[PDB]
């Protein structure tokens, strides 16, 4: 099915919107174009720098009857310099405004590790190294349990978390709401076998992010493995008539998780969404899991230090 049901009652879709690198020139139209060939996730966060964009091809199909708010599942995330309890409600209202909405249906911390509080994103020091904040996951989650009560999001989540720093939070003294989804990088080349198992015994709902390898991240080696251009998954697509992106959206769908492939060029916005009319076979899932490399896409050495960085750990 399109929706899975998350722990607030309440269902998502399996397939949703990227729009880390879309610019703000571009992802107006981007959305548009999404919720017009049937997008109904939109995958945001403040750190994008583009939620006004976002808002402004939201705000204007609502006005063009083309759909309903409720119909819509919008995700946010909070940045790491907003952890402190003090700026958490700030940082959401802020993205709640910027994305012209009253409120979000999904709202994650983005990453574990809280930075400096300040007006840079990536506060470094005079030798690079990321700046760290005073701040714990366990104080984090509390002030987001307050977005819950007060109505300004929906359900509440976590992102780029290893299992134990989800089981802090699902152990926590006074826990009022479970984590409904973590947020975290998966594709054939890292396949998060362990992470996933550990996400679903406990009923939280798993979206996959970079599923084609995000080539156009901005640290990206030559070098570097190129899902999109692997000979061994364009020969699958081949077998499906399908392109190698859809293989690589299909693939997550089958394993009982969420994707949210990134486009800003109308044709593959709507490529992308055509992986509801075929199924991979399960030799087709077994060959694809046995490309896993434990390779990640999202793993800066600048961070690596931080007290809650969160892949020294094996998952
Ligand atoms: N939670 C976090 O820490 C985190 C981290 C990373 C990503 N995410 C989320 O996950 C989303 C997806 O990950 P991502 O943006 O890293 O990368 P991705 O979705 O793996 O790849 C996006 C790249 O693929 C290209 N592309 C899209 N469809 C294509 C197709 N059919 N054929 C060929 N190329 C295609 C896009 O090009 P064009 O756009 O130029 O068409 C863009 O360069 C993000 O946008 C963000 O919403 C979350
Ligand atoms: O966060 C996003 O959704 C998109 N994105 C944007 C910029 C960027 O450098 N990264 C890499 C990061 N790695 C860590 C790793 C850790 Cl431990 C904390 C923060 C980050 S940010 C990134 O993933």
């Amino acid at each position: 099915a399109s929706r899975i049901l998350l722990n607030n009652g309440a269902k998502m879709p399996i397939l949703g919107l990227g729009t880390w690198k879309s610019p703000p020139g571009q992802v107006t139209e981007a959305v548009k174009v999404a919720i017009d060939v049937g997008y109904r996730h939109i995958d945001c966060a403040h750190v994008y720098q583009n939620e006004n964009e976002v808002g402004v091809a939201i705000q204007e199909k609502l006005r063009e009857q083309v759909v309903k708010r409720e119909e819509l599942f919008i995700v946010s995330k909070l940045w790491c310099t907003y952890h402190e309890k003090g700026l958490v409600k700030g940082a959401c209202q802020k993205t709640l405004s910027d994305l012209k909405l009253d409120y979000l249906d999904l709202y994650l911390i983005h990453w574990p590790t809280g930075f400096k509080p300040g007006k840079e994103f990536f506060p470094l020091d005079e030798s690079g190294n990321v700046v760290p904040s005073d701040t714990n996951i366990l104080d984090t989650w509390a002030a987001m349990e307050e977005l819950v009560d007060e109505g300004l999001v929906k359900a509440i989540g976590i992102s780029n978390f290893n299992h134990l720093q989800v089981e802090m939070i699902l152990n926590k003294p006074g826990l009022k709401y479970k984590p409904a989804v973590n947020q975290i990088e998966c594709h054939p080349y890292l396949t998060q076998e362990k992470l996933i198992q550990y996400c679903q015994s406990k009923g939280i709902v798993v979206t996959a992010y970079s599923p084609l390898g995000s080539p156009d991240r901005p640290w990206a080696k030559p070098e570097d493995p190129s899902l999109l251009e692997d000979p061994r998954i364009k020969a699958i697509a081949a077998k499906h008539n399908k392109t190698t992106a859809q293989v690589l959206i299909r693939f997550p769908m089958q394993r009982n998780l969420v994707v949210i492939p990134k486009s800003v060029t109308p044709e593959r916005i709507a490529e992308n969404f055509k992986v509801f009319d075929f199924e991979l076979s399960s030799q087709d899932m077994t060959t694809l899991l046995s490309y896993n490399r434990n390779w990640r896409v999202c793993a800066p050495l600048s961070c690596t230090s931080h007290k809650d960085y969160p892949f020294h750990e094996e998952f």
